[PDB]
């Protein structure tokens, strides 16, 4: 029960990642909610994991976001239908994929007169969807944020070495 710490609230990861992915696209999320404890090292590890994940699933990401944006006003139900298979139950893979995808779509919605106003809802859906799945599925599945960092640094290094090859 470490994902219960206020320091690691899911919102913190979603907000920090959305902000980072949007800035990566040269834009600025003016409506971004505050980060009570500020950037956490686990956030900075989520930035890398999301970047790596996006690069690996870019094509499928294009499809899912076009599905999610098929309807002007995004609903929680539609969100769940589109995100059902992201990260092919809340493993680190699905976790990273959900945040990565959320950040990806948010960046597509930014500076869009009709879409910009739903980046906040995307943030909430993402945070809520992950909250549930984690709370009731992480204790039994034996996962945690600490276990996350261990696997993360490994993936961070592989990527670095791989791209440097």
């Amino acid at each position: 029960n470490d994902w219960e710490e206020p320091r690691l609230d899911i919102e913190g990861f979603v907000v920090d990642y959305f902000t980072h992915r949007i800035r990566q696209n040269g834009m600025e999320w003016f409506g971004a909610p505050g980060l009570p404890s500020g950037v956490q090292p686990e956030h900075e590890m989520m930035r890398v994991m999301g970047t790596i994940f996006e690069k690996k699933h870019a094509e499928n990401f294009e499809t899912f976001s076009e599905q999610l944006l098929a309807v002007p006003r995004i609903s929680f139900s539609l969100y769940q239908d589109v995100v059902r298979t992201v990260g092919n139950p809340m493993s680190y893979g699905r976790l990273i994929g959900l945040i990565s995808f959320g950040g990806f779509v948010a960046a597509k919605m930014m500076e869009s007169v009709e879409l910009q106003g739903q980046v906040r809802n995307l943030f909430v859906y993402t945070s809520l969807f992950i909250k549930t799945r984690i709370r009731n599925n992480w204790k039994e599945h034996n996962r945690s944020w600490d276990d996350f960092m261990t696997l993360g640094k490994q993936m961070k290094e592989d990527y670095e070495r791989a791209e440097a090859e």
